[PDB]
């Protein structure tokens, strides 16, 4: 090995425009974009909660546990999409934010009571970004990249089983406590959990 | 530019979610083969457990009397069975069922002539952790198979390098017990190892 | 009194061979073999007990006050196993492990619920267990062994009294305040104990 | 079902008895025993190149003492990713083989971009190429199906790696925003107490 006759091919490939990355290598254009469809799925999904909170905010509503438990995962899953946005520039990516599509604005439901309908459709939204996520995988994984494919295990694919499972637990307490008293108890449960 | 409708894709992922009592709501993308060898490799850290509780059985004798190999056999029995409850915790939130199967009767004498039984019991704990070592390697081999990649790095991540630094650790101990000898050397090994 | 001539007889029946316990004295076969059996006994419970929580561990059962007590019982269970393993090498008995059946791994129940019906059968596994050490104390009184007599009573039959009268307040309560969010309440009530 | 004491039977008499032959190897190729000793010498390799680059900055006539004192800090930490190599092949019951070290340069001086970028172009290129040569290492752990190598890699190496990569691509970006003279020199201080 001879460093000073192998660095050669590599100081060569310094870019020189202002706008190229200088730390980019084995780092494909379809790897890029599949790290930006990723941080806005995640940036949906804080949106989404952040809706969720606003909801169960209402004085009407009054489920305050509901209501923090709905801000705290906004703002987590606005980390999430961060994280991600910093991990782009880590490998020399280029961010590019999207849109970001009105969420629904009232999750009422007579059957299942706000409460069930909430966490059964939060828990949903955990497993759709968990196949978000295992998408992101299967494209590092066909392109070769081997940090980008261990970046989303470590980061992301095991806390993804484990929120999965809080909410799966929540939706089954509430099933189990029914409508009236025992949503409004598992609430204060949450509140101070 | 939108690229994602939340409220457009959960619908598929809503209608699925179970509404009978016995099913898990958590288990996703988690095949039943993957479930069962994780069971399997359950009932494998849990029979060695059980193996190691045997041997801190035996040097805890009154005639036996090496105070180290018991607490660490003590100790190291404690930790298998540590690795079992992992296991089983990770097959819940995975969303699986965990299934705990019997466990068979140990040796429960490990004297040897020979070897004498302190540098035996280490060899056989060297050749568990070897056997164990395998045994991770093959559930590791059904996660890939299966195509399960969040299984695949709980193995990883969680069991395969311990299992190296275990192996590396009671390989130490036979080379030391080698070198040392029988009576006072394998007597002082023994005390270096309570106080280690 | 003359130590040194009533010692003769002792020193002289000292074993000489490895394998034979030093400490050995007014312990019989009988009374080693059924402190093995208790060990079988205390670590089959540990092992239901290790059983039942990772039912109530499930995402869709999410009794968490139950899965913990379940799982600190186990642990329980597993020290007097221990305890009676360490007694019989004080002896100079040789512990003799034998095999483990496989448990149940469901404990639903249609009627009672889940809740009611794995308390019950751990009040019913508390008193097999205590049928079992009374036995126990039985084989050291037919036998003449006092100190294994107290060995027993000391270490294990008060304890015993205490957790079935634990068990069962935890049955009672679970009756009085019926099925779904009362089950909730008091799994909250545990989970927090 | 499991039976620990009849599957134990053959690892328990696989054990070595010569005293030269590792207890610990288990499914660890020759190839990737090579391929660990090979990444050691890569390794040690650039913490000698980052000490020569740390003897050229602490020149009076140079007088770049954050540069300096960055060359100085990167060429130990170099030895330890040399080091904790050295251990993990012994961990797999590898034999560590250490292998020669080239002469490196000695003048780190450019005329059209200063010494100060010049070496800062010059380790991110050898940051790259340790990249490389880290991932052909992986390469070798996945063609012979060592997971435990590979894992190894990637959780102790990879991700600092790329770490590294954008931390000094920084300082070159910074560099050439600065230019040369009291720009470089103002650079420098930053990074003597950064
Ligand atoms: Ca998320
Ligand atoms: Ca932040
Ligand atoms: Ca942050
Ligand atoms: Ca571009
Ligand atoms: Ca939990
Ligand atoms: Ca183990
Ligand atoms: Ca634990
Ligand atoms: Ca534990
Ligand atoms: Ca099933
Ligand atoms: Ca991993
Ligand atoms: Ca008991
Ligand atoms: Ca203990
Ligand atoms: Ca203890
Ligand atoms: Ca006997
Ligand atoms: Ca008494
Ligand atoms: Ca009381
Ligand atoms: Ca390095
Ligand atoms: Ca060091
Ligand atoms: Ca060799
Ligand atoms: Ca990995
Ligand atoms: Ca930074």
């Amino acid at each position: 090995f001879e460093p000073f006759e192998e660095v050669k091919k590599e100081l060569d490939l310094v870019p020189t425009v202002p706008q190229a990355s200088l730390a980019r290598q084995k780092y494909v254009d379809e790897s890029e974009s599949a790290v930006n469809e990723q941080i806005n799925v995640e940036y949906n999904v804080s949106y989404v909660y952040h809706a969720m909170f606003a909801y169960f905010d209402r004085d009407n509503v009054a489920l305050r546990g509901l209501a923090k438990f709905f801000k705290e995962s906004s703002e987590e899953e606005r980390e999430h999409a961060e994280k991600l946005m910093e991990y782009q520039n880590k490998r020399g990516g280029k961010v590019k934010l999207q849109s970001i599509v009105m969420p629904l604005s009232d999750f009422d439901h007579a059957d299942k009571g706000d409460a069930l309908h909430a966490m059964e459709l939060a828990l949903s939204l955990e497993k759709l970004t968990n196949e978000k996520l295992l998408n992101l995988h299967s494209v590092a994984t066909k392109n070769g990249d081997v940090q980008l494919a261990d970046f989303v295990e470590t980061e992301y694919l095991g806390a993804q089983v484990e929120a999965i499972k809080r909410i799966s637990e929540y939706v089954a307490q509430l099933r189990r406590v029914g409508k009236g008293h025992g949503v409004w108890h598992f609430d204060q449960m949450l509140l101070h959990e």
